[PDB]
């Protein structure tokens, strides 16, 4: 079992450091192509991250209290966008430098965020299947990427209460009948695929920041704590890529917009809604 994040797929940093030198961002990037995950450590203040898992916990009630509770693949992996309003959206979390750095430079300068969402791991989860977040363009196809998952871990990740199972190098393997209509890995693959480079799970700080293609194989565990484990989502796409805007008030959007990291967003005159 391991007890950190393997130093093959780990950058340590400050929440001080703005930019990577060129070196440490040569390495990320050469990280993001071999293996396709990154764990970058110590990125976000407690300060940031306490407000976040304080409200994403203090808002999970309403999300039970719905009539089907959404959920991904399998029994309690919850579905659950934090809140939009403007006390917690920040700039460090949303337009992070270091985290834009990156995909600028993996992905070009007019790359977009276009996903502010949420995974709420909850006590006595199911194992999801193996499976890609976002697929290939076409089947039998080899690409570079057109998006990479910035995930930002809530609470403390352990082995114990759902640390999600990362198949390293994955993200540049897709066969023909590879995959499913859900993104789920055929069987078959999953197997041959294991022979040569099983899958890892690791701890992971609150305060680090993972950076993945969204073509990597995955899958999320159970949750064998007695409290939910939140993970706040977001994905940077490459600007020829369609997606919906996220939904943001504006009064964020003097700083979210006209900023060079870029956010596809629609701002909103009201207050938005996140939970419905
Ligand atoms: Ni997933």
């Amino acid at each position: 079992a391991l007890a950190a994040p393997p130093g093959e797929l780990t950058l340590a940093l400050t929440p001080d450091d703005k930019t990577l030198d060129p070196a440490s961002l040569d390495r990320a990037l050469a990280i993001l192509a071999e293996h396709g995950i990154l764990v970058l450590t110590g990125m976000l203040r407690t300060r940031l991250t306490d407000q976040l898992r304080t409200a994403m916990l203090d808002d999970l009630p309403e999300v039970l209290r719905q009539q089907d509770v959404p959920t991904n693949f399998v029994p309690g992996h919850v579905q659950q966008d934090p809140p939009v309003r403007e006390s917690l959206l920040f700039p460090d979390v949303l337009l992070n430098p270091v985290v834009y750095q990156i995909t600028h430079a993996v992905l070009g300068a007019d790359a977009r965020n276009a996903v502010y969402s949420g995974n709420m791991n909850l006590p006595g989860s199911h194992e999801q299947p193996v499976h890609l977040d976002e697929p290939h363009l076409w089947p039998g196809i080899s690409h570079p990427p057109y998006c990479l998952c910035v995930d930002v871990p809530l609470i403390d990740f352990t082995l114990e209460n759902g640390s999600t199972e990362y198949w390293p190098g994955s993200h540049v393997l897709n066969p023909d009948e590879c995959y499913d209509e859900r993104g789920c890995v055929l069987p078959a693959e999953l197997e041959r695929r294991r022979a040569v480079a099983p899958p890892v799970r690791f701890p992971i700080p609150v305060g680090s920041v993972v950076i993945r293609d969204g073509r990597l194989w995955h899958r999320g565990v159970p949750n064998l704590s007695a409290a939910p484990r939140p993970l706040l989502a977001m994905t940077h796409y490459t600007e020829w890529f369609d997606m919906p805007p996220i939904q943001l008030p504006d009064t964020v959007k003097s700083w979210v917009d006209g900023s060079d990291r870029h956010t596809h967003a629609h701002f909103v005159a009201g207050d938005v809604d996140h939970l419905t």
